[PDB]
């Protein structure tokens, strides 16, 4: 499956690409604003998730930091980034079908619209301000918002015990992203798509 990854956003990220125990294909990339970067995904790919990296500083081998989104310290991430980062999650030929959504359990850092390209499904978004309208208690002092399972560490966070409702914080992603999963145990916003679509991931997707 291709997915085309769009920075529209006026300063630059680094995209991440990982399903959590491997890259997927080169697993990152500088995105300047404007840039394109194509990448193919194996079919049957279960758990993959696609993010931004925000003001990072990579060497020669290609080993440095990110403000949010770090994925130990490899512009060719192999592995889920740090808190907060906005996600883009899927997974590929289910029996059948995609499922794709976009979550913020782990915090806002950019916003995002993940769409296919091919036929016969919706895309999501998590477009709002969150960054800006981040309550107090949340707000990344490395930038973005944070989820309050990071923040607090509480079993009603995290959803530990599989039996968690929504909360104050949870509530704020909700209302700013209603499309976008707020907490583990949120109402599905997953759409279903044909088996072996393709697909687009846009960062900033609106002026």
């Amino acid at each position: 499956a291709t997915f085309e990854i769009v920075n529209r956003c006026s300063y630059t990220v680094w995209a991440a690409a990982s399903k959590g125990d491997a890259a997927l294909d080169a697993g990152g990339r500088q995105l300047n604003s404007g840039e394109s970067w194509t990448i193919n995904v194996e079919p049957g790919t279960n758990g993959g998730k696609i993010w931004a990296r925000t003001d990072c500083y990579f060497d020669d081998s290609g080993s440095g930091i990110c403000k949010t989104g770090d994925c130990g310290g490899l512009l060719r991430c192999k592995r889920f980034g740090r808190p907060p980062t906005t996600l883009a999650e899927f997974s590929l030929n289910q029996y059948g079908k995609d499922y794709i959504d976009i979550s913020n359990i782990k915090g806002f850092n950019v916003p995002m619209d993940f769409s296919p390209t091919t036929r016969g499904c919706r895309g999501v978004r998590c477009a709002a301000d969150i960054v800006g309208q981040c309550p107090a208690k949340l707000k990344a002092p490395g930038g973005g918002c944070n989820d309050a399972c990071t923040v607090f560490q509480t079993s009603e966070y995290c959803c530990t015990t599989g039996k968690c409702g929504p909360t104050e914080y949870s509530r704020f992603f909700k209302r700013l992203c209603p499309d976008a999963f707020s907490y583990v145990l949120d109402k599905p916003t997953t759409v279903t798509c044909p088996g072996s679509s393709n697909y687009r991931v846009t960062f900033c997707p609106t002026a």
